[PDB]
């Protein structure tokens, strides 16, 4: 059961439940390895779910062994290795278009007004953390690990590791010490260190609570879910003054709606808030 | 035993030890729900104890069961359900400037140059979060537990949740899954997640504690406690680089002080700093 | 064995290993106490160290006891209480010069490309803190402990203290608790918090799997070592969209290089990363 | 003609045509002298302008031969020569206090929705830089000037002449002469540099004009001029790409009004913005 | 003369000389009036020019008697008039992303890094000064004027008139007195105030001088001027110190082209650099 | 007549009238040509002359012919076109540290709190403009002319001129024509731009008059006037309202001073500030 929208030849998005899209890594015998292919179709695929008024909740999760393998050498080597370019300034140019459309395929996931949440199992090595750490809530299982491969490769992580990593965790110790050994780092270690929420003895198990999670969040309002993911990345890029003076633009709007009416209708009295049906958004 | 200068119907501030203020919600059979008298009273009082010379450190607790029960929504409903304004234009004019009044409730609390410590026990539902999010030092109870309920009432949280909550913890994972889902985090997860220092077996033990904590503080030089908050204050909001040069502008002024010759005199003797007397502030 | 170029009364640095330099403070008699040879001497050695091409990594230890006992009292008093100035606008002209050139001690540590380990053994009181929290990983031993003894001392960290450790570790209520009360935070409460990212049983073993550590950073690619600590720190400061702009300005350069061609020939083939050699940078 | 709720002995607020106040400093004796009375009248006038719906448009002017004769030294000599503390951190904090309550004066000008138009004839030194500064449109007669006084004094301006001035010219040339020196810029200089917008043969006129121009901007939609004046105010504050998102935030609610179809039901016919009403905000 | 892939029907695109594209509105019969397809054409054909090689410059005109009449009405009035959205917060949502795509249309502009060329002839009403507010240079002939009729239509300019204009010149006093107002401002008040940089007789001189500046620019290096508008663009929106360590990082790969050693030579020698040949960027 | 601590084979440091020192360059031969010993010798002269209590206003002319005649290309060939370093990241690392190197020149013009005066006579070609555009005051001659050589020789302005030169004048699109086309803007032409704030007839005359404006700015009180640039400088960085929280902190110890003591009683008296001696900075 596909979206039907959705059709691409790296991934699979299945609407499960109700308001809740799983988009899933459809990669096994590569390891879910990221190819040129897979770029382009997480920029065209999370534009849609943005566009999407049904959708309110997100889930990734990966299909095969692991969750992913990384950056595929094989196809990116080219694009590195033998550039486009006379010199080394057409060379530059060439290589931060490249660089930036790349580090588009992350953006948008932040860009997504619907909550995203990472279910990882098995391996999550080098780009693939930059595609949890782009995710509002992180699982795991108990054999996942995150490693940043990115050094053993020979390059600093340029797609979105370096630029969120230190943002999502407190432990900066951490951090140094994974970004520049590119050790892996055990979901027991990930949990401690905050990256993960929860960790689950399997991926059968982390999967039906990650899409447990979504669709409790799918009965809560979706114009203050979606309202409040956008302050709170807004409140990480600024300082607490410049985001109280936003989240009062913001909400000057938002909060004319009627799912403040039955939210509140529903809250007085006894009636659980996913009996409530809220308007499209 | 008042300030006596604090006299509010629902706050009670009662001067305890030296030098520390223990400010208290009072209203127990409301479990300290959050009415339009209490957010003008804060703004009331705080702007007090910052030009109190003789209060040092400041103790927030709770009366009743709760430490608070978030917003009440019987007296709230009639400013967003019911506005003042002929089109949405006017009304966001009209809510614009409510959100903005009830932020300036809890940014006092973090202009306040005296040092704020919280004292959780019971629930800390909704807006609750926020009174001590502003906070410089958490404390709870065993049976404490915090709720972001804004989701649930149907709007994002405006009034400081999502502005400071996550630059006060580091787990961003748990802060997207506690705002988005609306859950209830008990002590023993907030003392994982770090949104407090200590967690005490009852309100008791916390509160004798939270005084004692109050008191180390009120010994120490005056100056120095309070231009340490106000550094820290300022390096969240902006980079090192800046914060160090804000750092040197306002200690080449403090540096020139009678508190840091008797403190040097004390700490070179085997005197406790809590026998040094300091000036007024 | 020194490094030869590295000779200083308060340093010993010694090259250990392969491309790894140990900074280590001489003072053992004074327990390393910061006297004024201490603070110029340090920005002279990490100039040379960032200039140095054959290092690529930098551990800094303690001799005796302890790590460090802080600022010298004796000979900063002189700065601090008799300064040079008729009136107060000329001393604050004259203190401000005096706070920023010990600033520039310890951001020459955080300016250096090559990664700093700290090796904490003992105490590390007062300004020690400023010299860990400006190092990119921080090891402890178990009798270790930090302590932020400005308060005690009578002024407001102005040296770094108040600037970086609130952007080291996400637990804020403890930076707020360990900074107004100047209490000592042992070695198990630090790991707790993230200030270190491991423990070891004494100085000899921390000192061991410190350089080791060292070692394996000076394995990788120096530029892609040297450029990730680069968009660590730039990240910090900055937004992550300023900062996804930044690495991708910043690696349009550095990805034409021949450390990539080769780590990746290594990654492809079975061949650990310590056999290749890098070039000099 | 009053308007009759700004009731104040340094200022004479007359409500002229429609939707129209006139703020005129009232102490022709001491050529508008701005003492103690003055500085708190000003907060409290234009915190009841801001919740004034029917005002739209606000003309400060000044009474006299002068538009106003800077800071009256007499009565700010006791706060600056004779200060409150025992020591110099204690005075710092008591002045910095002062410094902080003088700044807000203006601060209400900028952050009053409504526009401020300044008519300034005869001189114009030193603080009454700051009252031009921060106002949206400056006009100014043929025999009007315009001085920095505050290096005469002694002092540096830290009431707003230092952070405003450089940012409403581009002559930044200028702006140095005119601050170092302190010397006197006439009406035609000060046209060339864009500190004024006309320059008008005597006080009648400019007044004349200024009302007119205040009656013009009454005539047009309240909800898009206020907007207007917010949004060039954050423009100047922050970059490009954040302005452009705080302009969608804000405007997307805004955009929501009657005053959008009655403008453009008047402007595709041939009636005058001057005749269709709109409502109060 | 097309490009020919540059194919419009609301744009004409002609290459004319050699590396300059001379973009031209075409609709003389609505006086180039932004319909709906506008918006959108504007992106692809800006989009195209970043990724084309040989363009090294870009010349804006407008075809008929004015250069554009701004926003239509008629077919922007169903979007604002009659949005989609149950509510307020669904409108809100569907307003903010209208308003998003408006503002992209001429982000484009500016983020095109080839040099941008306004001519202006006739009339340059509402929108249209957005338009050339994101070029680097504009040019007007002597019956051209510029009017913000945002406030006349009833909203706020929120497509990039209120974010570029104060950035673009230093008479702020104007700007507000323009955008409150809605006034005409003629070609020589506008090159007074430094909005365009020179005033032709009639729109044959000017696009002939036009041209033949975009002709002198890709006469130059492409890779210095491209890289020249990135660092003034940066440079706007950063401080001195951000933009200085930007252009180091940006600079250390653009020296090391074929470009500077050319330059330099024809330089030392009496060659002018517009015989010399530089590679496509 | 030297300082005479300021020996220099590329300048001329003279100290003229008192307190006011002539910093010339003193290359006639070479046109003063910023040759390899120009940079470093500028970095050692500024930094000598922020330390000297008695300079309080520092002038900047040329000898020779004209001002300056930029980067000398012979010394700078062999660093740009023959660099050290294996590959292209090497090379990139060799190059941002000359580039870093070469800005400290011009940012300790900046950093510097006395005032600066530029005298231009003849040209001010390439890094030229970068000298002046550092300084507060810019004068010139009749025969100046003002040209950005950087792109003719086929780099970014990489030293300054980008940086500042947009925000020194308000003619933003001006600044692109000159930086994009490397034409030369006469003195006329300059001043109706703003770059300069006067133009005299010919170098003595101009000599004469800015050593004069040095000595009145000399007269003045040196706290008030170097914390005046201080806040100058800061306010072109930051926002308004940062700006103003920093002119509170850092004028709260430079209000308690002799100087505003004896320049207020001076000013009410009759007596002229230049009778009044103030202490040294």
């Amino acid at each position: 059961g596909e979206a039907p929208d959705h059709s691409y030849e790296s991934l699979r998005v299945t609407s499960a439940q109700k308001h809740v899209l799983h988009v899933q890594l459809n990669r096994p015998n590569k390891r879910n390895a990221m190819n040129k292919v897979f770029w382009r179709e997480m920029v065209e695929c999370f534009n849609k779910i943005s566009r999407d008024a049904d959708c309110r909740a997100v889930v990734i999760s990966g299909a095969g062994k692991m969750f992913t393998a990384g950056i595929d050498l094989m196809d990116m080597a080219s694009d590195i290795l033998q550039p486009k370019g006379d010199d080394v300034a057409r060379i530059s140019w060439y290589l931060r278009d490249i660089i930036t459309r790349y580090q588009e395929t992350f953006n948008v996931i932040e860009r997504c007004p619907k909550p995203v949440i990472a279910a990882v199992h098995g391996g999550c090595i080098g780009g693939g953390v930059d595609l949890v750490t782009a995710c509002d809530i992180r699982y795991c299982a108990q054999d996942a690990f995150f490693q940043v491969k990115e050094v053993d490769v020979g390059l600093a992580a340029d797609v979105g590791t370096l630029q969120r990593l230190p943002k999502v965790i407190g432990n900066q110790s951490l951090v140094n010490e994974l970004a520049f050994t590119a050790r892996k780092m055990m979901a027991d270690e990930a949990l401690g260190s905050g990256l993960v929420s929860r960790v689950f003895p399997d991926k059968e198990v982390m999967l039906d609570a990650a899409l447990a999670l979504a669709a409790e969040i799918s009965s809560k309002s979706p114009v203050a879910v979606q309202s409040t993911k956008v302050n709170l990345l807004y409140s990480r890029d600024h300082s607490v003054a410049e985001s109280l003076n936003y989240v009062a633009s913001w909400n000057m709007s938002m909060l004319q709606t009627q799912d403040l009416v039955k939210s509140v209708q529903a809250t007085t009295e006894n009636k659980e808030l996913k009996t409530v049906t809220f308007s499209k958004l």
